[PDB]
């Protein structure tokens, strides 16, 4: 029933987290930074470019 | 009648269990947790190969 699931309850954290896999992920979504980063990098060489 | 019936029970029980068949087995079915186990390695290896 339930009692397999808390089998692979233990089985998997204790494996999965014990060593490896050090620090893991959560929010990778805070590198879209990048984004942002390459936008004004895109809006400075521009201007810097395009000059006469 | 049931007579009969003592004396097999007592052979058989007496033989059966005195020495040979150490521990036997009762509920073999707690190694379907196995089957859980292997179903999250096909979960989590399904998104290891078919990552692009």
């Amino acid at each position: 029933r339930e009692a397999v699931e808390t089998a692979v309850r233990t089985l998997a954290e204790h494996a999965l987290e014990q060593t490896s896999l050090i620090s893991n992920d959560a929010i990778k979504s805070i590198e879209s930074i990048i984004a942002a980063l390459d936008a004004k990098l895109t809006a400075q060489v521009n201007l810097i470019m395009h000059h006469a």
